[PDB]
């Protein structure tokens, strides 16, 4: 494909090198397509990167819905989502390029637009879990939105900053966190 | 002193121009030293930088040692420590060079190992809070090493992926997290 085969070459690049580290010159060569091409449906570079973040967020959200069936109660869904977070191939892998990207493009009032666009799509799973858990009487959370943002970010932090200790240790610290957290909601 | 001069000159060089832009040639001349001296003390730019990172972490501790006195209980120190980590990054100078360096040498066996020892120093601040909170029946934690690692990364998450929200909202969410988390230990 075209725009679709570029979005891949980019993803690979942003993940492998970082937001700046990778350039359009690079993208184009390996993607194999005149630069101008990129300019059509991919206005700027933020547009391309912001693009990938959306697809990646969506791919992940989709994977989770197709896997959350294995968790009967919302309590389990909390535990599970946080566990899978550590192993997916989606979105989380380029959380580091997001750190760059923000610091490097953080002074454009276009900053909080698509950038908050994601916030909402990223804390969604938690909103459902807690909301539904509230209905489902698994706990009573007066401020679902606050708790979802906290959980989302706390978890993202655990997945992103412990990227060296052996995988199974991670799975366990994560489960201890999920435990302490939910325990604090009651 | 000349070693100290170099570190000082280099730190400010990193702040203004960032990690990748700062050159050792500039570091050598502005500190009135020499390539050879720089080599003898640090071997490489990467290494000189990690060195600064270590000096900075000690200042942080010294700072924390003087600040925690304002918090009588450990429950209090936890809240206070999480809030300081959030507010200071708003204006920590090197923060950028760090984000820049952090990703550059994030897949490097050598550097990544040294960096992990650096975070360990951060993580200890929590260890102390939890061990002491134990000896005071503020809570009972039988896996302090684990809970410390969780606090650190959870907090880091909240501090890192939340720059779009306004500072009052971020601080409110952080104190809420501290509350939720702390509650899950009783
Ligand atoms: C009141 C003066 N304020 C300070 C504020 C700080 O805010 C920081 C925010 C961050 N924001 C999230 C992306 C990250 C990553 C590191 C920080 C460090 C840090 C940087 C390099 C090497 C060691 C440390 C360090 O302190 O390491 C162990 C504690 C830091 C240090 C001091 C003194």
């Amino acid at each position: 494909n075209l725009k679709d085969k570029i979005l891949g070459v980019a993803k690979e690049l942003f993940i492998k090198n970082g937001y700046n580290a990778t350039t359009t010159g690079e993208i184009v060569k390996l993607s194999e397509s005149s630069k101008g091409n990129l300019y059509y449906h991919f206005k700027t570079k933020e547009n391309l990167f912001l693009e990938i973040l959306n697809i990646e967020e969506s791919k992940w959200q989709e994977q989770w819905k197709k896997e959350q069936i294995k968790a009967k109660t919302n309590r389990e869904k909390f535990y599970l989502y946080n566990e899978l977070s550590l192993t997916t191939e989606y979105y989380y892998p380029l959380q580091n390029a997001i750190i760059e990207f923000y610091t490097e493009y953080y002074k454009t009032n276009s900053i909080n637009e698509k950038m908050n666009k994601l916030e909402n799509k990223y804390i969604d799973a938690y909103h459902v879990i807690f909301k539904e858990g509230n209905l489902n009487g698994e706990w009573s959370i007066n401020d679902v939105n606050a708790v979802s943002k906290i959980a989302a970010n706390a978890v993202n932090g655990i997945v992103t900053f412990t990227h060296e200790q052996n995988i199974n240790e991670r799975i366990k610290l994560m489960n201890k966190f999920s435990q302490i957290f939910l325990n604090g909601l009651s």
